[PDB]
């Protein structure tokens, strides 16, 4: 089925993606229609807990990042206490042990359906330009693949 | 339906090489139970002969190097010409001229699947670290969707 695919390509990504990085996290952070996001894949180290099957309503990309994110946007965030994230943030973030995280954007049929996110967890990490692109071409070749299927 | 998937990574995994690698030509050679192989997909700048549906039957894999790709071996020649190679390996390559070339296993439920192949095709070809790794996980990629998709 449509959406059984979409997963299999979600958990070949956070696999891949975990190990490309050797980060303690790789989500697939999926939206629903109003932009309301479910890590519906999860790829996680040992003895960190785990965000798979969450509900977190975050109001931002609706309302600020969607343009942004359908365009291409990357984020990466080397310490997220020292980024000017207030609270509410940073209270969807402390449960799952997040100091440092990297956002790409699954953009599919000019639409975005979700955003690929790594964390490092309890340690600082500076991303690097290389492991950005990789990331990155990590999400567009799913992104593509989907294209392709149906 | 398995092979219209199939087709449909495939695309993508050429595509996305040649574009990454700017060369003149992107495979899949897929094995058979015989390890004959056939070109399954092909993306190829003008000018050139589509390889696209060869089948070329090439004895050095299964009786050399089968469980060296299932572990990661690559091929990077720079220069067919100077490899010392024999008449009847030039002789399988000459309809599709190849110059050098660049070729990373797909690895599926750990087996061999078939080879992502790059040709250069009037020029000598150094290839890159960056360029090889990118090659192998696009490959290793593309192979885990399809081990996850079925
Ligand atoms: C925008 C925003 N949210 C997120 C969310 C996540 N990062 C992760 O790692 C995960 C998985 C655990 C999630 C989910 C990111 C990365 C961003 C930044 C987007 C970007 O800059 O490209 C954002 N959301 C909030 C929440 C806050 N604002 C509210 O109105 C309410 C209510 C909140 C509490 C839930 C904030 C402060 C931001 C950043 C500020 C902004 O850009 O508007
Ligand atoms: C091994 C060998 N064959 C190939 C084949 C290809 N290169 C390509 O670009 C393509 C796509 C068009 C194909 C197909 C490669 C890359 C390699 C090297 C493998 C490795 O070392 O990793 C090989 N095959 C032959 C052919 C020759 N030997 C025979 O017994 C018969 C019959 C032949 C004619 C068909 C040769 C000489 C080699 C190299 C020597 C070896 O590895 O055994
Ligand atoms: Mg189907
Ligand atoms: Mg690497
Ligand atoms: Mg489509
Ligand atoms: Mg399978």
């Amino acid at each position: 089925s449509e959406l059984r695919d979409r997963q299999a390509i979600f958990e070949t990504l956070v696999a891949k993606g975990r190990e490309l990085l050797a980060c303690d996290r790789v989500i697939v952070y999926a939206f629903d229609d109003n932009y309301v996001g479910t890590v519906v894949a999860e790829s996680v180290a040992e003895g960190w807990p785990q965000a798979r099957d969450q509900v977190i309503e975050d109001p931002c990309f609706r309302e600020h990042w969607v343009e942004a994110y359908r365009q291409g946007r990357i984020q990466a965030t080397t310490d997220i206490f020292k980024a000017g994230l207030t609270e509410c943030h940073l209270n969807q973030l402390r449960p799952l042990k997040v100091r440092a995280n990297l956002v790409v954007p699954m953009v599919i049929d000019d639409q975005l359906f979700g955003l690929l996110i790594a964390h490092q967890a309890s340690e600082p990490r500076q991303w690097q330009e290389i492991e950005i692109d990789q990331f990155s071409e990590l999400a567009s070749t799913g992104s593509l693949v989907l294209e392709r299927l149906h």
